[PDB]
């Protein structure tokens, strides 16, 4: 009747908890994925039944808030959360993808549909904020839940609800997609540190879709093509091959291959 559930709260958060967080959200996310190449394949949007379609992440924090999010296991992405007696959705790309998401929370009273859709840009734009500058951590993961709650009950203004969602988007769905930006993240619970990331985590958040297609359109782990990333100093390279990223990424969207 209802879609899986994982849960998290930043409430005594530690690195060995966060750990767990992220492996359970892979799990789910794998559950139908194909598993017999280099690097786990997201299913196919075409022809997923509905009821394979989405997992739920339900968040809490200190002050024991709670509020829920809906990812879509073919591409890891949040189309749209939970709070209280409402349900908040990103504006649908097409049909299809707006008919599978009134399945989603269909127990609350109050269902909205963004004019905006959940893309960097736009929530970068609503947010008056860049990427670069908003701060990443289990402080800023805390802040974002109550944000996100308090929504519902007209307490959050609308560009603080974007940098809510900039924050939750990198630290889970982006979090699951690499095992790079884990590693980022869990420095920053370590120490017990907030802080925006650095160059090399924006530009692979950027290059996910292209990654896919270079990986799943190679020829013996050759790419066609060069894609270029950055290292944390902002200096830049090349990457030829799948193998060089098997320790980075460890999701991908599904990419027809010739
Ligand atoms: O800051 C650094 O030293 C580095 C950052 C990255 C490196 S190295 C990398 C090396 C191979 C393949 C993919 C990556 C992703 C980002
Ligand atoms: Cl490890
Ligand atoms: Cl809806
Ligand atoms: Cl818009």
């Amino acid at each position: 009747k209802q879609y899986p559930i994982i849960n998290f709260t930043t409430a005594g958060a530690t690195v060995q908890s966060y750990t767990n967080f992220i492996r359970a959200v892979r799990g789910r996310l794998t559950t139908g994925a194909d598993v017999r190449h280099e690097i786990p394949v997201l299913p196919n949007r075409v022809g997923l039944p509905i009821n394979q379609r989405f997992i739920l992440v339900e968040l809490s924090n200190h002050a024991e808030l709670s509020v829920t999010l809906a990812l879509d296991v073919t591409n890891a992405y949040v189309v749209g959360y939970r709070a209280g007696n409402s349900a908040y959705f990103f504006h649908p790309d097409n049909q299809e993808d707006a008919e599978a998401i009134t399945h989603l929370f269909t127990d609350v009273q109050n269902r909205y549909t963004f004019a905006f859709g959940g893309n960097y840009d736009r929530l970068e734009q609503l947010a008056g904020n860049l990427r670069e500058n908003i701060e990443l951590g289990n402080g800023p993961l805390e802040e974002a839940i109550s944000a996100l709650y308090y929504y519902s009950t007209g307490g959050t203004q609308l560009p603080t609800l974007a940098r809510s969602f900039i924050i939750c988007i990198q630290m889970i769905s982006e979090a699951a997609r690499f095992q790079y930006i884990e590693g980022e993240m869990r420095t920053r619970i370590r120490y017990n540190r907030r802080s925006a990331p650095d160059p090399s985590v924006i530009t692979l958040e950027n290059s996910w879709g292209r990654l896919s297609t270079a990986i799943q359109e190679s020829n013996q782990g050759a790419f066609a093509s060069p894609i270029q990333l950055q290292r944390r100093n902002g200096s830049k390279f090349s990457v030829y091959d799948v193998s060089i990223l098997i320790p980075i990424i460890a999701l991908m969207v599904y990419r027809c291959a010739p």
